[PDB]
């Protein structure tokens, strides 16, 4: 057939990424970063530089940057579903490696996945007995715990790998992972939403995107591009972040990468982490009984700014134009679904907010992000299960909690360990 190595390749690039990491803290290693204050203790380790993690930067000027790489030119160049919205594959590639992979790299892994994706009989019953109670969100992350069993690593570890040897089996229990995500998840909706009829097969022939939305039981040929663009796009961003740092810290801990992944959704369970999509999709709704006019919208954001009251969406504290994440979808629904009566909508705020902003000084970057784009994109299609949205957001962000997971292990990393603090110690210090 054909295919490129992938562990192959990522065993090579390591040496060299190992070195130029050595020859840095050998020379500029103790070289002064930042300062800390009693004030950033008590407020969340904020803006206290801390990570090392690679895959991800915050750009000002461009967004988020997969590499150098930052949206837009993923999207023209991470190759295509043969659509026009790009493969999570690619993405995950690309993310590996520091590489776009080529077209049967691509296919490559989707038949890797297709095979990968095997979940044994005790998860499948341990969710289809779960209460309609527990949140998805919850019966997620005691799958992958219960997951764990089939970790390749743990056992390894076990049976006594030796440091070196780290990477090549925290990769293994890494793919496994995404390849048996969509079935998870799948399985998770289905059991809750669809009165737990079956989740299907596994086409080989099928690449991520769309084995989930065929097990996930959506046929619109549309609605699996969404899938395709979706799962990229909310993959990874920084190693700060509640899911990331999460997978990061209970992963340095060597828990194999199944039981942080599981911690890294309790995580992203979070009030203050999960429910964004959500919150706007809401207040939208709101919006929604409450066709009109620039002239209504923006008497109506004016009393809400005005009425003490904030727009859930726009305003960034870094970005620094718009978030492309969020042009993305935008750049979609026209394509799509053009004359929408919550796609319009979506897009008057967009007309009509920043300026606002802008005008009732609370700017800077008055421009939305993703969240204000995709929850009126999920519905439009029939994902009006909102509860779910973030099992979603969850399936993607798995793809860049992972691929560094496996090099947080292939440098070598440290358990992460900052000394605490206590008040009356602080009160003395």
């Amino acid at each position: 057939a054909s295919s490129t190595n992938l562990k192959d390749v990522l065993a090579a690039l390591i040496p060299k990424e190992q070195a130029r990491i050595k020859t840095f803290r050998q020379q500029h290693g103790g070289t002064a970063l930042g300062q800390i204050t009693v004030d950033m203790s008590y407020g969340g380790m904020r803006g206290m530089k801390g990570l090392v993690y690679e895959t991800s930067v915050l750009d000002p000027d461009e967004g988020i940057r997969f590499r150098g790489f930052s949206i837009p030119e993923c999207q023209k160049l991470l190759p295509k579903g043969g659509g026009g919205e790009p493969l999570p594959e690619g993405l995950f590639w690309l993310l590996v490696t520091g590489q776009i992979p080529t077209g049967a790299q691509v296919s490559w892994l989707s038949k890797e996945w297709a095979k990968r994706a095997a979940l044994p009989s005790h998860v499948v019953t341990m969710l289809d007995n779960f209460p309609t109670n527990l949140h998805p969100m919850s019966q997620l992350s005691a799958a992958i715990t219960a997951l764990n069993s089939e970790s390749n690593f743990a056992r390894a570890y076990a049976e006594g790998i030796l440091r070196t040897k780290y990477w090549e089996m925290v990769y293994e229990s890494a793919m496994d992972l995404i390849a048996k995500l969509p079935c998870v998840a799948a399985k998770i909706y289905r059991n809750l939403y669809r009165a737990g009829s079956s989740i299907g097969a596994i086409d080989s022939k099928l690449d991520w995107s769309h084995n989930f939305t065929n097990m996930l039981g959506y046929t619109d040929a549309q609605f699996t591009e969404l899938m395709r663009l979706y799962l990229t796009i909310h993959s990874d961003h920084e190693g700060g972040n509640v899911s990331a740092h999460t997978s990061h810290l209970v992963g340095s801990a060597l828990s194999d990468p199944y039981l942080s992944f599981a911690a890294a959704m309790n995580g992203l369970a979070g009030p203050l982490h999960g429910l964004a999509n959500q919150e706007v999709l809401g207040w939208l709704a709101q919006l929604q009984k409450a066709a009109g006019a620039d002239a209504s919208l923006r008497d109506y954001i004016w009393n809400t700014l005005n009425s003490g009251r904030v727009v859930p969406g726009y305003g960034h504290a870094v970005l620094r134009k718009t978030d492309p994440r969020y042009t993305c979808q935008r750049e979609f629904a026209l394509k799509h679904l053009p004359g929408d009566p919550m796609f319009k909508l979506v897009a008057q705020l967009y007309k009509i907010v920043p300026n606002v902003l802008l005008e009732q000084g609370a700017a800077a970057n008055p421009w939305p992000n993703v969240d204000a784009h995709s929850g009126v994109l999920l519905q439009y299609y029939g994902m009006t299960e909102m509860n779910y949205y973030t099992v979603l957001f969850g399936v993607s962000r798995a793809l860049g909690v992972l691929a560094q997971l496996i090099w947080s292990r292939a440098l070598g990393f440290p358990l992460e360990r900052p000394k605490s603090m206590s008040t009356d110690g602080l009160i003395a210090l």
